[PDB]
This record gives structure tokens, C-alpha cells and sequence, in this order.
């Protein structure tokens, strides 16, 4: 697909039997999704924004789907003001910036 | 051009006669640049991220050039961990996400 930037680039992301709305974020290395229950083990991680650090749970090797495109990667689960898909998953769906 | 997302999408921008490096950031509505000297009148603004808000100066009708594409728009000046080109300007130069 081609996604315009005339409004925020919002998509539904599927992880297993869970659906979440998320913002395609080329400004972020990592994917951060709030309030979801993935199974199995996680690693603790501090991630930074302008005013400090949020603690998140790092989930590796997760199967995700975005607009019919499957990808594998790390999801960070923790409180975020918006759910964001960073470049770790943007590259895995073959997403580029074009102008 | 086409910009893959394997690396941070940092581009050179021309603004107020000077060349600066900036992050192309589809996760942000607005363009935020490190303190620079811009001529003329400005409007006070507060912009939020993780943990709080940063005081910025809002300047309208700023000529900014990115990879040949000359745009005119609103730039917010103040402290930021990285210069960010937001959707206001990205959509102005016909930037899209494609996969
Ligand atoms: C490219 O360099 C940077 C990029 C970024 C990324 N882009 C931003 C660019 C300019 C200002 C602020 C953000 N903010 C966030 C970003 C992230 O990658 C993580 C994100 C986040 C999400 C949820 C919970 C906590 C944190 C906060 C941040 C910093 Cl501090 C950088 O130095
Ligand atoms: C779509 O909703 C939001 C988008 C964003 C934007 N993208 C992020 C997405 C997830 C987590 C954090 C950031 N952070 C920043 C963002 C901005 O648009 C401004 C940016 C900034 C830059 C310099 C100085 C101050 C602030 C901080 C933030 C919040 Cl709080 C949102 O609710
Ligand atoms: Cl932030």
C-alpha cells in the first residue's frame, strides 16, 4: 500500500489473537505497544523520551501482522502515549519513505 | 528519493541559510529543531513527550529545503534530543510510506 502523511499513519497491528491500533513511526528504532498480554518470557528495558525513562518488557521473536504483511521482531510492552511501530518492524515489512 | 529504514532516516536540511541534520519522523505532527537564530516574530508553545513538555518558539512561513524539495511552513525551535522533520512538512513535499 501507499500511506499518506496528510494525517497520522494509523494501522491495525495483529499479534496472535490481539488487535491494536498503532502509529507508523520512522522516528523510532523500536516498537512500543501499551497494555497487551503476550505469553512467555521477557527482558526488562529502560527506554528514553524527552523527559526521562519508561520501564518496558522486551518481547523477542514475536510474529506480527500489519496490512496483510507478516513480520518477525521485538515488541516492547509498556505505557506509551501512543502505540508506535519503529524501524525494527518497518524494515521487516519492506516499508520505505518516498518523495 | 526512496529512503529505506535500515538506518535512522537522517537527511540534510537547508534552513535560514544553514545546513543541519534532521530525522524524518512520521511519528510527529510537527517539526522541532535545536536552538537556531531565525529572524522575526514567534509564538510561544509547549510540546509534550515522555515525562513532560518542552517550551518552544513557533515560527510560521519558514523556507526549508530537504533533498531538493523546497517547502514553506511552521518550524518549532527549542531543546530536542534530535532535530525532527514532522508530518506538517513531510506531507508538504509529497512524502509517503510505501510497502
Ligand atoms: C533518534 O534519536 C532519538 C530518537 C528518539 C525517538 N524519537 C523522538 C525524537 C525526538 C523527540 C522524542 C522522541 N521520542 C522517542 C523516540 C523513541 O524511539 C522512543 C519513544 C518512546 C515511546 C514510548 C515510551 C518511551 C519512549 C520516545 C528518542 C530519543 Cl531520546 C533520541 O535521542
Ligand atoms: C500521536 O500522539 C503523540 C505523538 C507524540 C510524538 N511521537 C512520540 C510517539 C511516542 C512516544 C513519544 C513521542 N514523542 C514525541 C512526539 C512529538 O510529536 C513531539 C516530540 C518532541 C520533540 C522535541 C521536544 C519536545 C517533544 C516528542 C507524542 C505524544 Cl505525547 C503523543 O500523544
Ligand atoms: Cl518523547
Amino acid at each position: 500500500p501507499q500511506i499518506t502523511l496528510w494525517q497520522r499513519p494509523l494501522v491495525t497491528i495483529k499479534i496472535g489473537g490481539q488487535l491494536k491500533e498503532a502509529l507508523l513511526d520512522t522516528g523510532a528504532d523500536d516498537t512500543v505497544l501499551e497494555e497487551m498480554s503476550l505469553p512467555g518470557r521477557w527482558k526488562p528495558k529502560m527506554i528514553g523520551g524527552i523527559g526521562g525513562f519508561i520501564k518496558v518488557r522486551q518481547y523477542d521473536q514475536i510474529l506480527i501482522e500489519i496490512c496483510g504483511h507478516k513480520a518477525i521482531g521485538t515488541v516492547l510492552v509498556g505505557p506509551t502515549p501512543v502505540n508506535i511501530i519503529g524501524r525494527n518492524l518497518l524494515t521487516q515489512i519492506g516499508c520505505t519513505l518516498n518523495f
